[PDB]
């Protein structure tokens, strides 16, 4: 793998062989990401940012779960056909202060990435959310909460899946994307000044 | 870039004459999540807002049933500039065919006609304030905030008449490469995930 990727894997325990999916407590939410660049940035820097309204929903869930159970986030990129990983929410939302020229977010919270692996939606499409009109979990919108029993089923399948690919297969590609976009925006800013 | 040429063959951008003194119409701020969205919008003459944002624009367009135009003032989140103006040209389509226009990144689409493609810094506009957004500057608006018609005329006049030094057109090959390289990655991921 890419050498930065080598050290990221070294510092974290991605895709653990033993993960407790039969949660006694917790809250679980779907994250519908706009792009794989967000996911790549999220894994590299251990942070997430939803919309303004999604941030408020997740922040409130985290604060009502204080020292009482995990908040897990199940990640899927819009249009990708796959779930791409799982992280735990680890801080409240900090709405604090170049968001555009460096393509960062207008706020952030800490996440601990746990699973980084592509799971086809057809592997999960059979699980239905009674609190979303019994639609399949794979048709959820961003920050949809998953009832705990259904979340347990989804987490067992993602943890046990023997994936053939993950966003890590394109690590250098997403590094180059981010770098080139940052130069482009900096230049565009410069000329406008 | 050639695609930029096929576009200029079909449309004329930044007209030297544009009526900014609107007799009628409704005008909305559009806040884009990225430059990639802006590039895709200019290329395929489409847009898609949030679910809530689509309902607001759809209702507005259907209510303006030829009585007047619906203009969209575009700004990428965090950018410090506005980057163009388009006219909304259709209602929202949520159909099955809608997704192919965005490779399923968007839940749907509606047609737009881009008119101005030019970077206009917020400091040319921050003095225009919105009595329907608590008198905040028009440049601190959120996605699909409606602009009162008189204030919209002021904004449209400054955008039309501003001597811009750059536009997203100047990065067009960049965003073309971004779209193809990404699409290659997407196909390869899907292939490798079929066994």
């Amino acid at each position: 793998g890419h050498p930065v990727l080598e050290k990221l894997k070294a510092a974290h325990s991605y895709n653990p062989k033993e993960f407790e999916w039969n949660l006694k407590s917790g809250r679980v939410f779907i994250i519908k990401s706009y792009s794989e660049d967000d996911i790549h940035r999220s894994i590299k820097y251990s942070i997430w940012c939803s919309t303004e309204h999604g941030n408020k929903r997740l922040d409130s869930a985290f604060r009502c779960m204080s020292s009482k159970g995990p908040v897990y986030l199940l990640f899927s990129v819009n249009g990708s056909g796959h779930f791409c990983g799982v992280a735990e929410m680890k801080s409240p939302v900090d709405y604090g202060t170049g968001v555009w020229s460096q393509d960062k977010w207008k706020g952030k919270f800490d996440v601990q990435w746990i699973f980084v692996k592509d799971v086809p939606n057809n592997q999960l499409r059979h699980i239905r959310l009674e609190n979303n009109d019994n639609k399949p979990v794979t048709n959820s919108r961003d920050t949809q909460e998953v009832p705990l029993e259904k979340a347990k089923q989804v987490l067992k399948i993602i943890s046990s899946y023997k994936h053939t690919t993950s966003i890590f297969d394109d690590f250098a590609h997403y590094e180059k994307r981010q770098e080139e976009e940052e130069v482009v925006r900096k230049e565009r800013q410069s000329r406008n000044k």
